[PDB]
């Protein structure tokens, strides 16, 4: 009977990004409901697709699972319409999404505004001269960045790197000014004071860092789109498997410790069912779509 040893946990982003973060205390939870390990794999690489190509692949038995993001389930998708290896739909079952995730944008403390009006106005009066990172050229923040510069009028280099990990590190030591980001990778920074947030995308200010508006209080609504991170199994996957995996993940987000954590991390838990979660992910995949296509807004 499911599981009868470890399930491998393909994370398709290098360590300490928000995904390796947040699906590492997660399955760890699960993993003592479950009474066998959940092995984290880090495969990063190309946004997401080099990791997500590879989970699409492995067999349907329930011990080789991934973590959805939206690079992986929405923007990839997008931004390599022909040649993705992979169609997030239809070659993953999903099992629950795990948290919903705010994203945020942050500089370097040396940069000379201490609020998104005088972010702008520094960004304005130096096209191009700023540079930003990503965690890679066909994921979410990426189009995050891209996005923020269409709809504010600026001008910034995008540098991506194999994940928000690596893009932390650089933004926190002066290679990069500005970092596009998921919260919960930032976060400690953030706390230290060795990056400043300008905005979070989220429903409203958060009490770890309740100073940081919205971007909707920055007055770009359209800018204020969160993220999640969710499990998925190969498409075929027995319903025994995925329900017995989403009762395993309910049992860990009610958890008090990772609740903390997830609250702390600027996250809040979901456990929601397979069928919303592939509403979200078709939620997110069309909105790639339309944002990439129409909308003119160029990734590569
Ligand atoms: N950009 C990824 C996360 C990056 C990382 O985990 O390093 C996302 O779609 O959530």
């Amino acid at each position: 009977a499911y599981p009868s040893k470890a399930i491998r946990v393909i994370v398709p982003f290098a360590p300490g990004g928000s995904t390796d973060i947040i699906a590492r205390l997660v399955t760890q939870r699960m993993s003592q409901e479950l009474g066998q390990p959940m092995v984290v794999e880090n495969k990063g690489g190309a946004g997401g697709a080099i990791g997500a190509s590879e989970a699409a692949r492995a067999e349907p038995d329930g011990y080789t699972l991934s973590i959805a993001t939206v690079s992986t389930m929405a923007v990839n998708p997008a931004c390599r319409p022909k040649d993705l290896p992979y169609d997030p739909i239809k070659d993953f079952q999903p099992v629950t999404n795990f948290a919903n995730t705010a994203n945020v944008v942050a500089v370097n403390p040396k940069f000379p505004a201490k609020d998104f009006k005088g972010f702008l106005e520094e960004l304005k009066k130096n096209p191009g001269k700023y540079s930003y990172g990503s965690s890679g050229t066909c994921g979410v923040l990426h189009l995050m960045g891209e996005s923020f510069k269409m709809a504010t009028g600026t001008d910034i280099v995008h540098v991506p790197y194999k994940g928000s990990g690596p893009a932390v590190a650089d933004a926190v030591g002066g290679q990069i000014e500005l970092i596009f980001d998921n919260l919960p990778s930032s976060m400690p920074q953030i706390q230290a004071g060795k990056l400043r947030a300008m905005a979070i995308a989220w429903p409203t200010r958060i009490d770890a860092i309740k100073d940081v508006p919205t971007f909707a209080d920055a007055g770009f609504p359209v800018l204020n789109q969160p993220v999640w991170y969710g499990l998925l199994a190969p498409k075929g996957t027995p319903m025994d498997v995925v329900n017995k995996l989403r009762d395993a993940a309910v049992v860990a987000l009610k958890d008090p410790k990772v609740i903390k954590a997830l609250d702390d991390q600027g996250s809040a838990p979901s456990g929601n069912t397979p069928e919303e979660f592939a509403k979200e992910i078709k939620e997110q995949y069309d909105w790639a779509q339309d944002v990439v296509k129409k909308q003119n807004i160029k990734l590569d």
